[PDB]
């Protein structure tokens, strides 16, 4: 059940790097299809005829390259910056903001140049020492979940627990973090989990973790000395979705029960679409509940980009009021860092 491709594209420069030559060796054992392809951003022949077939597809192919960008983008409000590992996610989630973000690509991508990578963090970490500086590592990927494939995640927890102004965070729906447990996180780690209602995960997250080991993981994961927390997202108005979250805190609280909670935080995040959603998730997600009607939102408009639609006002502060009143009756002494 941890995610292996079916499909790997490699960069020919990829090979010059010790992850992209321990990958082809790893794939090229298993007897698994692998490809050549110029650029990681520019992938030909992913199987299928139709979009969907494609698309479905590519979420079970893996491309392996070079990360050339080295400027970081900004990945407020969680954290000062993205560090680039990987993009992409082997997940299904009916809901999911990166099959609308510009640019991104459905198949799951793997940065090998970490050396570069960890460099130009550092670079960030000094301009701004000594204030912390917080990087982000699943802005554009389930970067846990690919992780047992390549340890660049365990890599980078290492290398930001030397540092001493630097954070690492990241946010998962995955179970597999096993091999995590023993890296030298050195408390400068903020592991989180992506918890929701029943309706919510029963009805938009195939392809990911159960609940059950989203937090059998969190215990694991706690256990190793990580800096436990959770994001709540997408925060859905579903029919009895005010029980529904109700349900789901309790049924935190009680599966958190005896372990020390006082560094706990939470982050909450309304269900936000675009306008080319519509089109998009239905064409891949054609029997989903997923309810997109824009009548009922508020247009927050883009800036460089397209803006979004979130609940109306008056709705999501009947969200975050209750969202909040649940975090206080579960988890006193829990930190909320944001509802957006
Ligand atoms: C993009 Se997700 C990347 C990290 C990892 N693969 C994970 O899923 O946790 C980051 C968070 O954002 C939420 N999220 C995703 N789509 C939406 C959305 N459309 N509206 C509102 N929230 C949305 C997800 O539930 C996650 O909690
Ligand atoms: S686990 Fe995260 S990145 Fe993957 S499809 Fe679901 S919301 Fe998107």
């Amino acid at each position: 059940k941890p995610f292996v491709p079916k499909l790997v594209y490699f960069e020919p420069e990829a090979l010059s790097y010790p992850l992209g030559k321990e990958l082809y060796e790893k794939f090229t054992q298993m007897g698994i299809k692998i490809r050549e392809t110029t650029s990681h951003n520019q992938v030909r022949g992913i199987p299928g005829e139709t979009e969907l077939a494609r698309y479905r597809n590519a979420k079970s192919t893996l491309v392996v390259g070079v990360r050339r960008t080295l400027k970081f983008d900004s990945s407020k409000p969680s954290a000062e910056y993205a560090i680039p590992l990987a993009t992409g996610c082997m997940g299904h989630c009916h809901y999911c903001f990166l099959q609308t973000t510009l640019g991104s690509k459905p198949y799951i991508r793997v940065y090998v140049n970490l050396d570069d990578i960890f460099a130009q963090a550092q670079k960030y970490i000094n301009e701004r020492a000594p204030e912390i500086t917080r990087f982000e590592a699943a802005c554009t990927s389930d970067i846990v979940g690919i992780d047992h494939l390549t340890h660049s995640l365990k890599k980078a927890i290492e290398f930001i627990g030397a540092t001493d102004y630097g954070r690492l965070r990241f946010v998962t729906k995955y179970e597999h973090v096993d091999h995590l447990l023993d890296a030298r996180h050195n408390g400068k780690t903020r592991f989180r989990f992506s918890i929701n209602s029943r309706y919510v995960i029963n009805h938009f997250e195939p392809g990911t973790s159960s609940f059950d080991g989203r937090l059998a993981a969190a215990r694991k994961v706690a256990g190793a000395g990580y800096k436990l927390g959770f994001v709540v997202a997408p925060i859905y108005r579903h029919e009895g979705w005010e029980r529904g979250y109700f349900e789901l805190f309790q049924e935190l609280a009680r599966q958190l029960e005896g372990m020390d909670l006082s560094d706990l935080t939470f982050e909450l995040i309304q269900h936000r679409f675009t306008k080319p959603a519509k089109r998009v998730i239905e064409q891949r997600y054609p029997k989903t509940r997923l309810d997109l009607d824009e009548t009922k939102r508020k247009y927050k408009w883009g800036r460089y980009g397209i803006g979004k639609y979130v609940y109306r006002d008056e709705e999501a502060k009947e969200l975050e009021d209750t969202m909040r009143r649940y975090i206080e009756q579960f988890f006193p002494g829990a930190y909320v860092q944001y509802f957006t």
